[PDB]
């Protein structure tokens, strides 16, 4: 009866049960070395990586962030030779849950953002989106020729993958901060989750132009632009007009619809040919639908939230699950290091001069400076995708190139991600106060 | 803007949204010819079968069930040629499917039954599920003799068979007339969910002996219904303690507690090698939860209760999903309807006098005696299992005997199961007033 002890007890029964249950209707699928009991394993070991983040080794003055102990714990099953092979994770399983948990956090972003805010910021938007991202790119290019012997076709391949903000990192902590106020509200919180949303097809369009250049799709990506508003404005006046407050659980149905909606979009995107679609589609349907709904939409955002809880885990779990390859190469990793330790350095310099305009003083300057650090997600996805084809088309020079992309690829989630929201998440109540 | 055409509409999208999101991360399985394009298309089938039956060809005076509807949607798919092969359902997902659907209707009518009734109906509980039972298959076995050449062996085989009680027909009735309630309640209700759930356990275990006659077990029959009570107290005691009013989210914590645990006592009974004690594992287990969940047991039934409407459809439709062996096969089956009619008159006949020692005065007799007529779930479970041994032990004289108790054990689900939910539903307000 006591409340602690409650809290245990009550947890332990509650995982034990949730394998037993799944192994009496699958004979084996949930035995060792079966594919859900790969799943259910990481996702186990990802939820008690992230509370021991926090609550044990806690630091006294910089709150650990959990988002640390979840690639951690998923570093160590991949890692480990005696516990890599009773536990296995099929590919086709893999992308299929991390494309999911992707669409949930993007359509809570567009769902809880503010349209006053984002009129006044129209210009500010395209600025932020274009800047960083082109800069840094040209950056990694130079930085890689006099410290790599990557020919110009690599440099600029591999400035297009390093640069770009991932929304899986930022928009959780945005949300927490608006939630919490601090009586001013300028509309940076709305300015950084709209603006990370869509950068996604200008890395994803350089970076496939230039790998054909060094095995035309110019005008493919800005195709994948107007798909994805004409589809997202279409379908989204089709939310707030049909269902209506007469029918019942009007709350389970409008939650529904924009889930659903939202991962069809993002994998018919991919099966047709033009990926990054559904990207911003998703961002723009419950952004519409978002202004439909001027009474309930409080409570539907709960709904979303228990979800994005269970994702959590999950997704952050299979990121760092493939990091087997470079577990431990030593080989002068030292100028990787440099080449990314510039490139972020400059990074952060440019984006403080493109928000030097108006309205933002002092403090906001350097609080979106060090918001637009994180990179988590879109490096995993297209991380390896170079180095694939070098290792198919049957060459070898190729390959070692790829394999140097591979390291500052990885490098970048294990070190700028958890310092990004460790940075964002004691210095926002301490700058726009 | 319109409630009439919002539903409709609002409806029309949410299956086809289904399918479709469905389809996206399966690359073929939604396709015609897969393994959930069967699973998808029966339920549609099933779901608009039921609406037609009570909303199109709904007669004056008898308000036709939606069984019926439920069980002509997959007799349909099953025999009609052309859509006999584009919809299709795997043995073990229709197995593991058929024993998840009951689960959830045996935890609701446990956790619904009052504790206050069943204490008085000591000796009614225990003469009623024994009664009917063995005069049933007693009477069974000499008309078969009679009019078949069945010999003794398998007379007595066809009877346990045929003598069963379905929970699955009677208890949503019994749960819609406890609810309105007719100003006395005695307890009819009550004793009638209670009784009909351990019925299970002498049906199989004397189908089970006297197959093996005709190919010791008795006593295993007596562990059932032991193992079945000792599993269910000591399972029963930590559920209404641990999981606390201080725990949050506590409404969906019980639910997931109670339901998964009864998935579990089911099929790991059948696993180890003695069914039917999860059978009553689950029936005293939400007992007793229900005892000590005072204030928010009524909190918890809301969530049930839609849980059984997704598994409404897709129980019945699965059931009438293997008839295509006596689809048309006229082969005088009036000795086999002759035979069936026979039991059920002088089933009807044993339950008055059963139940005619105090309390049911004159209409009480009546209500019970025609509320015991429901028998579909059992009778399709082991209605086949004769004929696989005929056909797989080699003996091709026996087959035909076989096959006899499929035409029987067909025919009862067909004519018995939506005439006695209709029965019921004219009757009930008729009688206990
Ligand atoms: C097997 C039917 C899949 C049906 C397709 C899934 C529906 C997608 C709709 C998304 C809306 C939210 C649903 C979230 C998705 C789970 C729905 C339940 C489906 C399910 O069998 O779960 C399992 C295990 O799960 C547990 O750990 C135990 C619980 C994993 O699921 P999942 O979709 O990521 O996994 C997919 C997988 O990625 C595909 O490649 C498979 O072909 C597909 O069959 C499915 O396995
Ligand atoms: C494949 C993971 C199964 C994981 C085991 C399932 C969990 C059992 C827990 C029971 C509590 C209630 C859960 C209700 C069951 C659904 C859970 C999600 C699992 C799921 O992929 O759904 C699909 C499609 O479903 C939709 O129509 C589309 C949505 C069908 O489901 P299902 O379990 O009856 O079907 C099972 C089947 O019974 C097993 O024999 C198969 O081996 C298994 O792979 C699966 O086919
Ligand atoms: C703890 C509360 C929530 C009740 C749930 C208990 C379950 C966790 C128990 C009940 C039956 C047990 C199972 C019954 C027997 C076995 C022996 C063994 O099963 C096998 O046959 C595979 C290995 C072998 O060949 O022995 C492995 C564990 C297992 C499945 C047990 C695992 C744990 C189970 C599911
Ligand atoms: C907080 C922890 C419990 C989260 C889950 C960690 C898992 C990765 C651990 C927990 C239990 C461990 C398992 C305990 C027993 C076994 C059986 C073992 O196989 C043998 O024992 C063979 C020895 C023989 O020849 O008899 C293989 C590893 C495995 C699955 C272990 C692998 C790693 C497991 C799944
Ligand atoms: C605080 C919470 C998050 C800890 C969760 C603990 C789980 C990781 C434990 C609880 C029950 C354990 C399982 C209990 C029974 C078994 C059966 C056992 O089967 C065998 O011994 C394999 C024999 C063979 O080699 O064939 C393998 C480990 C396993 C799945 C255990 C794996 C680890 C489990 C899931
Ligand atoms: C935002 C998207 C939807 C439209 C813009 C796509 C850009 C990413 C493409 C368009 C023109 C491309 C550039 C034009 C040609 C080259 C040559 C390429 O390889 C060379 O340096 C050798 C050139 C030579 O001398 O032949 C280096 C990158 C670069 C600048 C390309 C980099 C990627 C660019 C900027
Ligand atoms: C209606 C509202 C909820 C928007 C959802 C529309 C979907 C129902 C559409 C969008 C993409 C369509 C699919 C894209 C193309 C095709 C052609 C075809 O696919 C094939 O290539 C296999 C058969 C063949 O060989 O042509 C069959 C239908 C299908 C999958 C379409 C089926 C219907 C889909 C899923
Ligand atoms: C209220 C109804 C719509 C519920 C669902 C009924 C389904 C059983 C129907 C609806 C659409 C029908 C399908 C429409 C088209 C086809 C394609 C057909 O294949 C061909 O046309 C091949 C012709 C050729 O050889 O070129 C096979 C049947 C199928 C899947 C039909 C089978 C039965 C389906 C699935
Ligand atoms: C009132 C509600 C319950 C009616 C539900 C209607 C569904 C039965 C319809 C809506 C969308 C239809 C599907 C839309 C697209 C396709 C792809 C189509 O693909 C082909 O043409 C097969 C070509 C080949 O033979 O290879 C087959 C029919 C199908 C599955 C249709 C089947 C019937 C569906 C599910
Ligand atoms: C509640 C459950 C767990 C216990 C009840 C078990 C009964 C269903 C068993 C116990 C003794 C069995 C009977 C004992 C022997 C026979 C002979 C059997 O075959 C014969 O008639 C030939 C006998 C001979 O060789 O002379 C037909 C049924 C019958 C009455 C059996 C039918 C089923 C009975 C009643």
């Amino acid at each position: 009866p006591r409340g602690l002890l409650a809290r245990v007890i009550t947890n332990v029964t509650m995982v034990i049960l949730l394998w037993a249950v799944v192994w009496s209707v699958t004979g084996s699928e949930c035995l060792p070395g079966g594919n859900l009991f790969g799943i259910i394993m990481l996702f186990y070991c990802a939820i008690i990586g992230g509370k021991l983040f926090g609550l044990i080794k806690l630091p006294t003055l910089p709150p650990l962030p959990p988002l640390l102990g979840m690639l951690l714990a998923g570093f160590l099953i991949r890692n480990v030779p005696v516990i890599s092979d009773n536990i296995q994770i099929k590919h086709k399983w893999s992308s299929a849950l991390r494309s999911i948990a992707l669409s949930v956090i993007l359509v809570r972003a567009g769902l809880g953002l503010d349209s006053n805010a984002l009129k006044k910021l129209k210009g500010v938007c395209v600025r932020l989106s274009l800047g960083p991202c082109l800069i840094e790119a040209c950056t990694s290019a130079v930085l890689a020729y006099f410290l790599m012997g990557l020919p110009w076709q690599w440099g600029f391949m591999l400035g297009f993958v390093l640069g770009a903000v991932s929304p899986a990192v930022v928009v959780p902590s945005m949300l927490l901060l608006q939630e919490g106020g601090y009586g001013v509200e300028k509309g940076i919180p709305t300015l950084l989750m709209a603006a990370g949303s869509f950068d996604d097809i200008l890395a994803i369009t350089g970076f496939n132009t230039c790998l054909g250049m060094a095995f035309f799709n110019v005008l493919k990506g800005v195709l994948e632009v107007i798909i994805g508003v004409v589809t997202g404005l279409v379908l989204g006046f089709f939310i707030q007009y049909f269902p209506s407050s007469d029918q019942d659980n009007l709350v389970w149905k409008r939650a529904f619809l924009v889930l659903g909606l939202s991962v069809l979009a993002v994998f018919s995107s991919t099966y047709f040919g033009f990926p990054g679609s559904g990207g911003l589609c998703t961002l723009v349907t419950a952004f519409l639908a978002g202004r439909g709904w001027a009474s309930t939409k409080t409570d539907v955002e709960k709904v979303i939230a228990v979800a994005w809880d269970i994702f959590q885990p999950l997704l952050f779990g299979l990121i760092g699950a493939e990091v087997l390859i470079t577990a431990l190469r030593p080989e002068t990793i030292g100028l990787c290091v440099a080449t990314l330790g510039i490139a972020v350095l400059i990074r952060i310099l440019v984006t403080y001069l493109m928000v030097c305009f108006a309205g933002f003083n002092i403090k906001e300057k350097i609080f979106i400076s060090f918001a637009w650090l994180p990179k988590a997600t879109v490096q995993a996805a297209i991380g390896s995708v170079a180095l694939d084809t070098a290792r198919s088309h049957g060459e070898k020079q190729l390959e070692g190139y790829g394999m140097d992309v591979l390291t500052v690829a990885f490098l970048s989630i294990i070190i700028t991600a958890p310092v990004g929201s460790l940075l964002i998440g004691l210095l926002g109540p301490r700058l726009l106060q």
